[PDB]
């Protein structure tokens, strides 16, 4: 697979990758640094790279959410689908554990707090269209 799309979040924010690796959400729609590249690497394990910025979005051994062009095992996230029909994205560094989440302020969240059901942890793929 290969999937080009905007990653909408439940707290009405957009995942945006700064061209210096800053990962925060944006409210503006037609930004450009919010367009992603959903890539399949194995099972039901996926990797995302923002087309413009070119970085990757990862989770370190302790939880932080950063980015780089240097892949690692920190770049691997598993893509679930709760029955609400929303996806989730947990890490590979170790129920469910840590997910890609976003406060209602645009700022991301630290692994040691995420949880399956909360809204922050629910994102929604949408095409550029």
């Amino acid at each position: 697979d290969i999937r080009v799309r905007r990653l909408f979040c439940r707290t009405q924010w957009y995942l945006r990758i700064d061209k210096r690796g800053k990962v925060k959400g944006t409210q503006e729609m037609r930004n450009s640094y919010n367009i992603m590249e959903i890539r399949t690497v194995a099972v039901g394990i996926v990797a995302i790279k923002g087309v413009e910025s070119e970085y990757y979005l990862a989770m370190n051994k302790e939880g932080k959410l950063y980015a780089k062009k240097e892949c690692n095992e920190d770049c691997n996230f598993k893509e679930l689908i709760l029955e609400n029909h929303y996806n989730t994205y947990a890490s590979a560094k170790w129920g469910g554990e840590m997910f890609v989440a976003l406060n209602q302020k645009g700022l991301p969240v630290k692994g040691k707090k995420t949880k399956k059901e909360q809204k922050t942890a629910h994102f929604l793929p949408m095409a550029i269209t």
